[PDB]
């Protein structure tokens, strides 16, 4: 005679959240959850591990990119999942909407029992998709494409952005340019108030368009910093959102015949294998990719056993990689 | 067009764990080829064990997909065991075949490609010219090794001893190979690098030789990575047409799901020379 509807209007919280309270899949508050139980007694109401809909394998859905950032994160994801005795299943994702859609459905359709997020920019898989698979946790990697009540791995890019532009504070450059990521993607919004934020401190002037705006990939380096070359007060420093950019801002320096750093002063972002192989070596902000790898795979299969578990946005501290470029 | 219960409408691609972007470009090629023909393209990485491998295999088996693409660094003979449990899945290799079989091969020319770039120092006037090779059980390395030999020979040019030195084609190894080309009493004029990988190991230890390209020493990479027009100068090396490589490799496998009793496919595209700034 009892409905979660019944239960769910004497205890004045949602049915879904009642739903929430009796399958225990989601995190509820201590305070709902003796309440939703309080509801359900009295109306005598009656409806981990060991799943059959579980196959102890992790989805990751990923960017198709040629900056290398992205398969050096897979690639420590990928390591970690083997030592936690878990098989890894990737999708790449490109062009618009509808087809990132379908690599999703595709994935859930494979039954993982998890799924990692590694997006770019202006980047939604539908909310719906993962709606169809409501028992499958998603731990967002680097940034949260849409928020929600997801979990989120990330880099402190305010700190990062902050410690890079201090860093040629430090060495003495005042006229210090910032080439950002696409500013609707959070962690190049971020590294630029890092930016703003160290300029402020040391009471030096940001220069109208000192600030240009760059892909995140190797033509966006270029093309910026052509553009800052055209700047009638001329930088003596930048610092490029990340190491993907640098290697189009060293060609377009080499284009104009200018010395790093002798020149032009240049710091990255990422700490890319590559950055350490360029001429000269590129002064850049090491994010933990592997540590970071092994935090989400952690904080996945730690939600995967324990679904109640209080969402997670975690942030680890990037370091400077002194090198020859800053 | 079938109607098999048993079939997912899926390709299962293993694929090696290296960041050298060759890799990604070709797997991006093969995913939009699987998109346009209304196929899911499922992804598994693989490093080296023996297990660890066949762990990566049997997931992808074991979830289903039509045919599997290969697409290595490291050889690996598969458990007889697993193919015995799944005997309907066809397999097609790309750029190499990891171990000896009947299963079709998609690649470009290495051997052709190997001579072009040689040929090209040599047109150029270089007589002192060197050739880093991939990993030398791996068999586009030997071929492009070999299409250096040949071109060699047909200049009647000498090749002094050590001037042939393996690399692993990636940039770790392009480094050492030329610190080890940089020892010899007789330094290279030029040097073909075997891939492009290779190619940005090679420009940093220049660099820190304190020499430069192509003034000093002409380079000339193989692959065409996006990365090679980005490097300071822009990097001449050899095109492996990849997303046509990655449609080929597709329409084959789509080909022998279809058609199973279709003969064995050894198919090679011809590569084209990017003439630019370093040789
Ligand atoms: O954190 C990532 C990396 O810096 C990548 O290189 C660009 O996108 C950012 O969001
Ligand atoms: O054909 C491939 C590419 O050249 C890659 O860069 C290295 O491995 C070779 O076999």
């Amino acid at each position: 005679s009892a409905t979660m509807k019944d239960v769910a209007r004497l205890a004045g919280v949602s049915t879904s959240t009642v739903s929430h309270v009796i399958n225990k899949d989601r995190f509820v508050s201590e305070a709902i959850t003796a309440k939703v139980e309080a509801a359900i007694k009295e109306l005598n109401y009656a409806p981990r591990s060991l799943k059959l809909n579980q196959t102890h394998t992790i989805g990751m859905l990923i960017t198709a990119s040629t900056n290398p950032f992205y398969s050096e994160l897979v690639r420590g994801v990928e390591r970690s999942c083997f030592e936690r005795g878990y098989s890894l299943v990737l999708c790449n994702t490109e062009g618009d909407e509808q087809r990132m859609n379908r690599n999703l459905e595709t994935l859930m359709q494979k039954r993982v029992d998890g799924l990692l997020l590694l997006c770019t920019e202006t980047h939604q898989p539908s909310r719906e998709i993962m709606q169809r698979y409501p028992t499958v946790p998603t731990v967002m990697m680097d940034w949260a494409p849409f928020d929600g009540d997801s979990d989120l791995i990330q880099d402190n890019s305010l700190l990062g952005g902050d410690l890079a532009t201090q860093y040629l504070i430090d060495k003495g450059h005042t006229r210090i340019a910032c080439i950002t990521g696409p500013l609707d993607k959070t962690p190049a919004r971020l590294r630029l108030e890092g930016y703003r934020a160290a300029m402020k401190r040391a009471g030096l002037n940001i220069p109208d368009g000192y600030e240009v705006t760059g892909d995140f990939e190797f033509n966006g380096g270029f093309d910026a910093m052509r553009q800052l070359l055209s700047h009638p007060l001329r930088p003596q420093a930048v610092f490029t959102g990340n190491d993907a950019m640098a290697v189009g801002v060293y060609q377009a320096l080499y284009q104009a015949e200018l010395q790093v750093p002798q020149d032009i002063a240049v710091i990255g972002y990422d700490d890319i294998e590559l950055a350490s192989f360029m001429t000269p070596p590129l002064t850049t902000i090491h994010q933990p990719k592997d540590e970071l790898g092994e935090l989400a795979i952690d904080v996945l299969i730690h939600r995967i056993t324990q679904p109640t578990l209080q969402q997670q946005r975690l942030q680890l501290t990037p370091i400077l990689m002194e090198r020859g470029s800053a």
